[PDB]
């Protein structure tokens, strides 16, 4: 297991700022054959992003369509992504379910159609607070896994990242002792599903208010294998939460 940092840069930048942030990371001497890292900037600022960051950073966008080509405005197909050589997808974040009311089975079809189109997949999922409350953490977890666990075929391509809805963006990261009682869990469903070399092999990431203070006693944890980052990602300080990986 390949330690895996991203930086999700949800909708921010300008044309500037990314200059000088894709500057600073960068200037991050570390070795991509031992650590991911993979940026995902908003998808006009592919092209920009790409440009800057030296290739040690892979790149992704942060939603695909789960739809084909075809008469869908707006959208952008996991074919489309492949013919840009994008390298990743994100898949399932909490914004989207929420604000745009993605499902799982829109999970589920987004991620078969970036398998299908030799995409790597981020793929989030996680409890609400009113769920954690109702002690329903694990038995939603499972549910939401058990969506899509079963498209999955090489499992170096396909990284999970558990991320409860309450730490995302609010500053009330979970605890190094929650995140691993769950990762447990998701590692332990894969492992039924697709067999322990299989769920041995596969990166399960924490997200949900990770910063340069806390990252280095996640990453200890056994089964937590890296980050999704947001709000901490906009900043050059960024490279210390890559570091807590290397």
């Amino acid at each position: 297991r390949k330690y895996f940092v991203a930086a999700n840069w949800k909708c921010n930048g300008t044309l500037e700022s990314i200059k000088s942030l894709t500057n600073s990371f960068n200037n991050l001497d570390f070795d991509p054959s031992k650590l991911d890292v993979v940026v995902f900037p908003v998808s006009v600022h592919y092209d920009h992003t790409r440009k800057l960051l030296q290739s040690k950073f892979s790149t992704g966008i942060q939603n695909v369509s789960k739809f084909g080509n075809g008469s869908y405005t707006g959208e952008v197909s996991a074919e489309i992504a492949k013919d840009l050589n994008i390298e990743y997808v994100i898949i399932g974040h909490f914004e989207r379910r929420k604000y745009f009311h993605e499902t799982d089975e829109d999970v589920r079809e987004k991620l078969q159609a970036s398998l299908k189109n030799n995409l790597k997949a981020v793929v989030s999922f996680g409890e609400s607070l009113e769920q954690r409350e109702q002690n329903k953490t694990i038995e939603v977890i499972t549910k939401q896994v058990k969506a899509f666990v079963d498209l999955i075929d090489n499992f170096d391509n396909v990284i999970l990242v558990y991320e409860p809805l309450w730490a995302i963006g609010t500053g009330k990261t979970a605890t190094p002792e929650q995140a691993q009682l769950v990762h447990k869990e998701i590692r332990k469903i894969v492992k039924d599903t697709c067999g322990e070399k299989q769920a041995n092999q596969i990166r399960i990431l924490y997200g949900g208010s990770v910063n340069t203070e806390n990252c280095s006693s996640l990453i200890q944890q056994e089964d937590i294998d890296g980050f999704l980052v947001g709000n901490a990602s906009l900043k050059e300080s960024f490279v210390d939460i890559i570091k807590s990986a290397m």
